């Protein structure tokens, strides 16, 4: 029953002026209306977005707070958005290309969310296929612009967007096979609907094969080779994962003692595992032992479930206040493979829990245990759950800007880190095995915070990882020898860290600032924990430095 402030008011509006610049946003929010639409990716549509975030700003600029919401309302949106025009001013936004999270991804990625139940569902579908033309042109005509204004993405993540692009648009590729494998009932579409869906798939198709000769042609040829973008580039997109403007070589310098630190760990959990075994030693150890292997998805769920539900049961009303339907958390297979454990919070009524969906790749029956307890409770309690779901919870409190705009990587990444650290704190992962998982995830995260600001501001290379100052080849040998993970996905990593600058270090970099607020109010008389993170979760998402304003 908190009534809605002049400012929330104002947070609303801006809200709905968003959903008006960008449909995409409305159907990924399931506001029917603009089903086949997208935003215009043209510089005409960056300069009315700006627009819009200008008029926002001066409309809050003379209101007061009428309460300590409003305080934090106004704080995260002059962040959020100040920040903003920023980017957008310096003109590499519209040069915005990589090989995960830019437009050429998000403009095919919206397909997936698209039902295929009805005729008018494939109408859908085909008319947005025939609209991907036009989010091509205008996506074109900003890559267009930035470049006659000097401003070209690296020629690594060109290629690789030229790579990625060929195949949508191939005779095989999504585009084509979307109307070829088209179904309505298990049977084929009527021939009418089938017909739009050929012309609009093809229209598609044609858009993707024109950005490829677009970034082949004109700019692969003026793309710098040089991946690194730079202190000034680096420092705005590093607000842009985690609100906080870092000092960037003190954050390196910690990184780098960081990365040591938890080294120096992983070599005395390994003497845990086998007296004086090397930490590789201890890993086919823990591996190649019968006992923390798990066979079937049976077995798997109440693995999982099981860790869930005992940290929920220890922590409520210790730790956390964990209101009854936010106590279940539904452990899953997912139904697909999305390559790991991901969570979907709760329905905003609480009638669908929390739940937590295991992917398992093709063919896999046997599971090792030992480096996913710490990944149910990052995912699960006291990580994201408890976060996303005490957001939601608090709903009626948080105006529409802040429950369905307003998200920081930082924050709810460094939360997640927070959790299992607290986790380790708490004795849940006295196991060695347990705590070799905890630390792995750890160091590769240390190792993003080194290679991400090394790497762009192009600092000296730690004596441990080599000489001289980084380049991207030295890069890829130091996440080789810090992060277990596939060939395939390694080389993805480093692509994606060279082209989405900022993003990698949110993660530890968001921990570091969450226990930096719980340090600071540590400090004083009366700090209750369970106090402080009940205070601190109410708040939803929002940039660290506004986080800590919020609470200190
Ligand atoms: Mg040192
Ligand atoms: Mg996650």
């Amino acid at each position: 029953v908190r009534p809605k402030s002049a400012i929330d008011a104002v947070a609303d509006a801006y809200t709905e002026k968003l959903i008006e610049l960008n449909p995409s946003f409305a159907t990924t929010l399931g506001l029917p209306g603009h089903e086949t639409e997208y935003q215009d990716y043209s510089p005409a549509g960056a300069a009315a977005h700006a627009e819009a975030t200008r008029l926002a700003l001066e409309a809050l600029a003379g209101l007061e707070p009428s309460d300590d919401v409003d305080a934090v309302t106004l704080d995260a949106m002059r962040e959020r958005l100040g920040l903003e025009l920023e980017i957008h001013q310096s003109g590499w936004d519209a040069a915005d290309l990589n090989n995960i999270a830019s437009p050429a991804q998000d403009i095919r990625a919206i397909f997936d969310l698209m039902p295929t139940d009805t005729v008018e569902h494939w109408e859908h579908i085909a008319g947005r296929a025939a609209n991907v033309p036009g989010a091509i042109e205008g996506y074109i005509a900003s890559l267009r612009a930035a470049k006659d204004d000097r401003k070209v993405a690296a020629a690594r993540q060109i290629r690789i967007v030229i790579e990625q692009t060929g195949r949508y648009a191939a005779e095989d590729g999504f585009f084509a096979k979307m109307a070829a494998d088209a179904s309505l009932g298990d049977a084929p579409l009527p021939a009418e609907v089938q017909d739009k869906l050929d012309a609009g798939t093809s229209a598609a198709r044609s858009a993707y094969s024109a950005l490829g000769a677009f970034l082949r042609d004109e700019l692969l040829p003026v793309a710098p080779e040089k991946d690194a973008v730079g202190r000034e580039r680096y420092s705005l997109a590093s607000r842009s994962f985690i609100g906080a403007e870092v000092d960037l070589e003190e954050t390196y310098a910690w990184g780098v003692q960081e990365l040591e630190r938890l080294i120096s760990e992983q070599e005395k959990v390994a003497g845990q595992i086998k007296p004086g075994a090397s930490i590789e030693e201890a890993k086919s150890i823990l591996n190649n032992d019968p006992a923390r292997q798990i066979k079937g998805t049976d077995a798997l769920k109440a693995w999982m479930q099981e860790l869930s539900d005992r940290a929920v049961s220890e922590l409520a009303d210790v730790h956390f206040d964990i209101p009854d339907v936010m106590k279940t958390l539904e452990c899953m297979i997912a139904p697909t493979d999305e390559g790991g454990i991901y969570y979907t919070g709760p329905s905003d009524d609480f009638s669908r829990p929390g739940r937590m969906w295991w992917s398992v790749p093709a063919g896999e029956d046997t599971f090792t245990t030992w480096s996913e307890t710490t990944t149910v409770f990052h995912e699960g309690v006291p990580g994201h759950h408890l976060q996303v779901a005490t957001a939601t919870y608090r709903r009626e409190l948080l105006n529409n800007w802040r429950r369905n705009v307003c998200w920081v990587s930082g924050h709810g990444e460094g939360w997640a880190l927070y959790a299992e650290q607290l986790m380790l704190e708490l004795g849940y992962l006295k196991d060695p095995g347990d705590h070799m998982g905890m630390l792995d995830g750890q160091r590769m995260r240390a190792a993003r915070v080194v290679f991400d600001i090394g790497v762009h501001l192009e600092l000296p290379v730690p004596e441990r990882w080599g000489t001289g100052t980084w380049t991207p080849e030295k890069g890829f040998d130091f996440l080789k020898a810090n992060l277990d993970i596939s060939e395939g996905q390694l080389q993805f990593e480093f692509t994606r860290y060279l082209g989405w600058p900022g993003q990698a270090p949110s993660y530890k970099v968001g921990q570091r600032l969450w226990e930096q607020i719980r340090a600071e109010l540590e400090s004083r008389e009366g700090f209750d924990l369970k106090s402080f993170h009940s205070k601190a979760l109410n708040i939803g998402s929002v940039g660290l430095d506004v986080l800590r304003r919020a609470l200190l």
